[PDB]
Order: C-alpha cells, then sequence, then structure tokens
C-alpha cells in the first residue's frame, strides 16, 4: 500500500470525519475526501479514483450496509476496500457486513495505532 491512496471518509458527524482525516494524515495518508451519508458518498465515488472507503454503519438516507452493497454490485468499484465504523459491535451487524463484503470493522473511539492495524490487516488479506 501506497501513501497516495485516496480515501473516502463517510460519517454523519463532521467532528468524526475530522478525527479520521487526522489519524490518516498521522499515518502518511493525506489524500482524503469526505461524505455525510451513503447517497453523498456514491455521488463522489462516481467521480472515480478512490482507493479505500471508511464508513459509518449508521447514517441516514443510505446506511453503512446499504452503501457497501451498492459498491459490491458496481462493476467499476466492486473491489474497493470498505472498513465499517460503528459505536457498538453486534454479532449480526458483523455477520451482515462480512457477508455483504466489508474488508473489516472497527469500533469507535479508536487511536492511530488501532487504525494502522486495521489498514495493515486489510492490506495483507487483500494481498495489497
Amino acid at each position: 500500500a501506497d501513501k497516495e491512496l485516496k480515501f473516502l471518509v463517510v460519517d454523519k458527524f463532521s467532528t468524526m470525519r475530522r478525527i479520521v482525516r487526522n489519524l490518516l494524515k498521522e499515518l502518511g495518508f493525506n489524500n482524503v475526501e469526505e461524505a455525510e451519508d451513503g447517497v453523498d458518498a456514491l455521488n463522489k465515488l462516481q467521480a472515480g479514483g478512490y482507493g479505500f472507503v471508511i464508513s459509518d454503519w449508521n447514517m441516514p438516507n443510505m446506511d453503512g450496509l446499504e452503501l457497501l452493497k451498492t459498491i459490491r454490485a458496481d462493476g467499476a468499484m466492486s473491489a474497493l476496500p470498505v472498513l465499517m465504523v460503528t459505536a457498538e459491535a453486534k454479532k449480526e451487524n458483523i455477520i451482515a457486513a462480512a457477508q455483504a463484503g466489508a474488508s473489516g470493522y472497527v469500533v469507535k473511539p479508536f487511536t492511530a495505532a488501532t487504525l494502522e492495524e486495521k489498514l495493515n490487516k486489510i492490506f495483507e488479506k487483500l494481498g495489497m
């Protein structure tokens, strides 16, 4: 994995998006773009060039599982790594996500060492 890999940070709170963007930067990942919901996110993904999507399970209009499914079915973007972000892990959320295609899942709040570890685990699983 390449430091110029372009991220899409999707979250309903601007503060949460600022926090993730800070953590990516601290890791050497500076090409980050943000979205506020699932729908907003497809709008930009559509533009192309994205490399990884980091998204919130619960967002209005188009949620985490809904956005992921949309990624997975689209010819172009179907392979994009998708990290799911949630406040509380539930077994069935984790299954739904895994089964629909999520590359990983992280419970928030998290530190940079923890995000680094999730990135490293997806990058190795993906043989990236």
